[PDB]
């Protein structure tokens, strides 16, 4: 049994990670504050998509065990867990049905792009919902602080081959 | 590799956890078997309510530690995190519109009702999606073994006064 507080996201809030699911698909994410997250997809369904400050719900589920909820304008949620002790990943992400469909219709800088995002949303289908649940492998972990617009501030594709080696 | 098999679930397939959030609501679980759930909801939004049989995807993201997400037919999506060794659990629920408009709408056997949960489903609103999230006190907790299909088998107005008292 371990005695910690589990509202102090100190250990979380800054985090810089980079992962790739068990179905292959290789992700990106920054804590950016209590609140907030930056993330960037590098490959699958929907690769090359990324999204700057988007609200969700952190939490501490465990002593270096963190926990990330949110929605997104496309009407997807998504729930990750990140053991930072343990280097283990987990995410599940309920896919609406249109995105299944045609996956690329996400696949952009999605700030520039949140009303679009809601009239593909709006139009659907919604349903049936798809729900992607995997492990995942973490490669790549910083600590940024909080705030920091240099961490994710272009699409994958734009980065450096070596990527995150010049990290 | 980790200390622990993240595929083992035989820690987690049937136990039966009674809990309540940190907004009052009562909810009960029965982990029937590796992808599957019945559950029951006691008070709060949807009081009342039950689930049996839930295609679920449970895994195992510490020691101790597991998680249990699945999609309903209304549309809402669900993901919780039980932390068995720490005492601690934490659900995210996502609602559609509809049913934070009309959650009366829900309450019932919903394997009496699926194509009308369905329906309602399929008419909406849809969105926008509203996020419970919240931390809860696990109140009861004991292992029923799985595929036991007499552990979830009314709804909660139905229980005995003294419940769980009487298990």
């Amino acid at each position: 049994m371990n005695t910690f507080d589990k509202h102090d996201l100190s250990g979380f809030v800054g985090k810089h990670l980079v992962y790739t699911y068990d179905n292959g698909w290789e992700y990106e994410i920054y804590v950016k504050n209590e609140n907030t997250l930056d993330y960037r997809i590098h490959s699958g369904l929907v690769g090359n998509r990324w999204v700057k400050d988007q609200q969700a719900y952190i939490v501490r589920v465990g002593e270096s065990i963190y926990k990330i909820s949110w929605t997104a304008p496309t009407g997807t949620d998504v729930s990750l867990i990140v053991n930072l002790g343990d280097s283990l990943f987990h995410g599940t992400i309920f896919f609406p049905r249109w995105v299944m469909n045609n996956p690329e219709k996400t696949v952009c800088f999605q700030n520039d792009h949140i009303p679009l995002m809601n009239s593909y949303r709006d139009a659907g289908p919604a349903y049936p919902t798809e729900v992607i649940d995997e492990f995942a492998t973490i490669t790549f972990v910083r600590d940024c602080g909080a705030n920091n617009e240099s961490v994710i501030a272009c699409a994958a594709s734009e980065l450096p081959k070596n990527f995150p080696d010049n990290l």
